[PDB]
DNA sequence: CGAGGTAGTAGGTTGT
DNA sequence: ACAACCTACTACCTCG
DNA sequence: CGAGGTAGTAGGTTGT
DNA sequence: ACAACCTACTACCTCG
């Protein structure tokens, strides 16, 4: 729309497949005893590896770039205690057409195993799977950091090796955990063994094993090396040069040749139009300019630092904000403490009885247990809450404004909105999350084309990442109803955003329900990884980049700051619907600017998805049982 | 303090253990390979069985009632085992640990000496000895379930309870070769794994691509499964651990798992019948095993006071409140939704409600929802308006629905804050019990207190906890009766959890909500709360909650309420009646809460007072009386005290419908009954 | 708990 | 088993 | 979906 | 493994 430009992907064209490689050998797999219908795939994958060479599962049997005579055609196989005896039978050679994508897939699996194999046969280089660390970045008392790249290798439809590369660093420890704290570093929150890779959370016995304290090795993180301060984010120009360097080094050293940089047509997307009361360039400006929509609100202060009132500068800033919005503000103070037990809960009930909408909490940094308990208790009285750490100087503007912003989203005000005009006037995001054996499936939405309302819905408990079909529809029905309650009508079109892959048929019911109500839709999968890197052929790297790729599949570079490192574009698939890709790309990129609780940095994900993700993250942390009396317009979880 | 009486338990006293038994033999175990620390206690269990004799696990090794020299001391199962005599260890039955091992021995002795009999069908600690009923292909056997352990006087105790067993003696092919329909469940003829049967398939066994390459027939044949059988026809069965994959199988390799639905034959016994039958079998067992003549054990039982149910006047059952008036009626509005295409309230339902509310001096408005679900969202809008006009609960007249549609409808109405009561619609006025219950359910769902107790209890707040739901995660939930009279029933939003254990913060939070409702209703904190747990109280589950109650100055009692494990109770003389309190140890007692002659032999609840200073008699009194508060069953009282029965029904429905619907539903409205 | 992404360190689910 | 995605955490740097 | 317990059938979690 | 508890289904029979 705003400029047809051109970019380099972090892929590289390498040599064509030789006519052998285009004609892999085929072996059929014979097992004794034959495996149960649930152990097939993990077993074929195993035989494929045991046979050695460059071999991959191809259907119900195997395909290899190695002639069968230099393969381990007979052997045995251990899985979950059971023992299977395999034998491979060569069945001639099937040529594969790289154009046909079915056949291209298997060629690409071969390609991947080749790279992995030829990587082993190198030195003196640290390799783990398809990653290789060919240099040293940093060292110290018992630790070193290696530099290298994670690689991948497949086959293009023109029949050539494509090679994906991305510079990466690796943290390696050189001491026993005793030998580690032979110098002053505390207990790492994770420890690994040198006798197995099986780590955990952290005298008679270990005797007979011939294996407590000198047997393991610490799993080193950045928290363990804060005290030593080098960083491992690369500026995008350095990352691109080191990408090319490494893509050539692998070209020769593995005999694949000259790395031809891969190029793609990108498009510059129109700039989004953020509005407070008037136009702003960042959500924090709404504190000076005024909010997009603002009603009469009452905030209350809760101090845990033993201090007395509203900090004056917070008070003024607040009146300035509400002054510019021409909305009436009243500031309350909770004169109570969580240590009074239920007396506290009474105090909260009365605050809310008197119109308080959210609570600002000044406190020293809290233990998560106390932090969580506090939040959850205020939630049970219908009060969302924003915490602001209490050694606080006015000079720390970015910290308190962001708190202020969060507090207001929590009280239910729309601080900013978009002023364009879009194909969908309801955009809803779905994530799953939660740090247990079950998860919460959940959803948040922007209602109105301007994004003039942000609501969450009560999540639902679920076994895995898949959201049950009726759940997907129900949460979606709640967002339509929110639209109905604000616009007095149904939306003509809904933009449905799912975090990650859309598991097979997950939205079948919902889509069918939309048709019946005559609501158009677009389902888009939004992938946070798998997009790779994008570099400008010439000039500078900027946001709003849209890269069409396959059909119904595109990259989208939504955020970039030339101080955070190389950005990582989202990868998006249009799963259902008939809106032109460019239009989805436009609306999603704009939705990225709608987030109210970050004053100075837009989120990589569009607002509905980012909110959804925070929502399920918080429910999973506090529990769902607290949320009955909390208004959906109040974004409690930001 | 009401008067005592004596009962017979279904236990029996047998002979004292002899000098030899009190001093079992100890053997240490060597295994090659060594056991992987997680897989070692099941292993010692295996060696103990393969050793032979009466031999069990005892901590690190084994204890035997056979001398080592007549045990299979060396063998293959970790695979190779060898056992080493390490002398004999005296055991003191007064020591609960040592008693625990004597008892493990006794069970093994029982199973072993049961094995050596003939001709009697034996499964674990059960024995079937006669033939109740048969049919071409199937037979139901009649025997009893037993257990045997050691008292602390050092003598055997036999427990006996009559039981029937349903057996299929035919393959699924031979079964269907009789005319018998499709058994809803089936089992492999080669292992104990069972499948849900979906249908038959036209397909050919010879040619059916099983994942991997094999077909159906060769796959089973390559395992020797058809060695001695016939493949039969293609069967389609269902995921044990998924929900998007029917699976091919072979009729000739399958056996039906027979249930009542697959067959005129009541298997419940009238209490006097079970009583004698128990005594026969006990005298028979004790004779055959050379354990002496069984003296049935007797226990002191105490009869509790008849609970006084209060409608607006006193009643003997909740349904009478429909004639006499409710405990506490408010101005209420109900709407009608007809899925039968008919219109208006059946006059007899209109009358009954009018009679009930007139007796209660409270006004009633009846609405009709002129909307239907197949309108889609316009139907939600109709609901939203109805809530807006004050409708509190909706009666739904409909043909028997499928669970999917039932569930969706109840959830939708829930999303507009409207509890519903379904009443199936071929409905004659003379079906008084069904529609009166429906009416009782409707009113509860609208938030009325239909009945309440009059009496004096230690706790003026009683809360029940349970976990349920049918997945890899469950809901931990709580329901409660507030006030001495329990004239306020409430639920709380349940919380998802991994298994049976409710997290400590959850327990407290749920408990806090019920304190909060008490505060809202009574203007103060409660003086004492009665905490009822369904099943056992997992170690420390209430630690945090109890600590919190203490800090707030609220007294408490924790009681574990166990639906099984309490055995049977019979009168020494006279008819058997409920309201029986039978203390066993300090802090543990039996409680017969409900019984009806026509409803077979009652199973009393087993209770354990886990914390609190309240006397057992008192707890028993309140718990027994709490059993009578339940408003949605007009003609028979639930076995559980109302707070737990409510909690159980709560978490069932939340599991069934999902918690996402509950946000706008008032906690006074008992939507799940 | 200020927030954002990019970096690193773990790990888990979907599904062929 | 393994590809191709997701979850959680801390440190770094700067403030569309 | 009428409700209750006791029957039968299947399965599971908690703790040693 | 095993002991001692829990969940779900449906048949039966009657209506504190
Ligand atoms: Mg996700
Ligand atoms: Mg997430
Ligand atoms: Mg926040
Ligand atoms: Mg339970
Ligand atoms: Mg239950
Ligand atoms: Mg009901």
């Amino acid at each position: 729309h705003l400029g047809k430009t051109e970019v380099f992907l972090n892929r590289f064209a390498l040599r064509p497949l030789n006519p052998e490689e285009l004609r892999p050998w085929r072996l059929e797999v014979v097992l004794d005893p034959p495996p149960g219908r649930e152990e097939v795939y993990p077993l074929l994958a195993q035989v494929a590896r045991r046979a050695g060479g460059v071999t991959v599962r191809m259907g119900d049997g195997l395909a290899s770039w190695s002639p069968p005579e230099v393969l381990v055609l007979e052997g045995t196989l251990a899985r979950m205690g059971q023992t299977y005896a395999y034998r491979l039978y060569p069945k001639g050679r099937r040529p594969l057409d790289p154009k046909d994508p079915g056949e291209r897939s298997v060629l690409s699996a071969l390609a991947r195993r080749l790279l992995q194999e030829r990587l082993r046969r190198l030195e003196g280089v640290w390799v783990e799977g398809l990653a290789v660390y060919r240099r040293e970045h940093a060292r110290g008392p018992g630790w070193r950091v290696l530099g290298g790249a994670v690689l991948d290798l497949w086959v293009s439809d023109s029949g050539a090796f494509l090679l994906e590369v991305d510079p990466a660093y690796r943290i390696l420890c050189e001491m026993s955990l005793e030998a580690w704290l032979a110098q002053g570093h505390p207990l790492p929150k994770r420890v690994r063994n040198a006798y197995d890779r099986r780590t955990w959370e952290l005298l008679d016995y270990h005797a007979s094993k011939g294996r407590l304290t000198g047997l393991l090795v610490p799993v080193l993180t950045l928290e363990d090396l804060h005290e030593e301060s080098l960083a491992l984010s690369l500026p995008w120009e350095e990352r691109r040069r080191r990408t090319r360097e490494i893509a050539s080094w692998i070209g020769r050293r593995l005999g694949l040749g000259t790395p031809e940089a891969v190029r793609a047509q990108a498009y510059r997307l129109s700039i989004p139009k953020l509005m407070g009361r008037r136009a702003v360039s960042k959500p924090a400006d709404a504190l000076r300019v005024g909010f997009y929509r603002a009603q009469e609100t009452a905030l209350a202060l809760l101090r845990l630092d033993g201090a007395q009132g509203w900090p004056e500068f917070l008070r003024r800033a607040l009146l300035r904000a509400f002054g510019a919005s021409g909305a009436s503000l009243r500031l309350h103070t909770l004169h109570a403490h969580p240590s009074q037990g239920l007396a506290f809960r009474e105090a909260l009930r009365k605050a809310k009885e008197e119109g308080v909408q959210a609570v600002l909490v000044l406190t020293p940094p809290m233990a998560w247990e106390d932090r969580n308990r506090l939040k959850a208790l205020l939630l049970r009285e219908g009060l969302p809450s924003q915490i602001l750490n209490v050694p606080l100087r006015e000079e720390e503007r970015h910290r308190w404004e962001n708190a202020l912003l969060g507090l207001l989203a929590k009280a239910g005000l729309q601080v900013v909105a978009l002023s364009g005009a879009y194909p969908a006037e309801l955009a809803v995001g779905f994530d799953a999350g939660g740090r247990e054996s079950f998860r919460f499936g959940g959803a948040a939405c922007a209602v109105g084309g301007d994004g003039g309302h942000l609501l969450w819905t009560l999540p639902e408990a679920q076994a895995g990442e898949r959201i049950p079909q009726e759940v997907v529809w129900d949460l979606l029905e709640e967002t339509l109803w929110a639209f109905r309650r604000k616009a007095g009508r149904l939306p003509s079109r809904v933009l449905l955003l799912r975090d990650g892959r859309v598991p097979q048929d997950e939205f079948a019911l919902a889509l069918e329900a939309l048709a019946r109500e005559g609501i158009a839709y677009d389902l888009v999968s939004v992938r946070k990884s798998g997009g790779g890197r994008v570099y400008p052929v010439q000039g500078r790297l900027a946001d709003g980049l849209y890269v069409p790729l396959e059909d119904k599949t595109f990259l989208l570079l939504t955020v970039h700051r030339d101080f955070r490192g190389t950005p990582r574009p989202l990868k998006l698939v249009h799963e259902a619907g008939d809106t032109p890709l460019e239009a989805l790309a436009h609306q999603i990129f704009h939705l990225t600017r709608l987030y109210p609780a970050s004053g100075f940095a837009f989120p990589r994900l569009p607002a509905p998805l980012h909110l959804a993700d925070r929502l399920v993250k918080e429910v999973g942390r506090l529990g769902i049982r607290h949320l009955k009396e909390v208004d959906r317009e109040k974004l409690f979880f930001v």
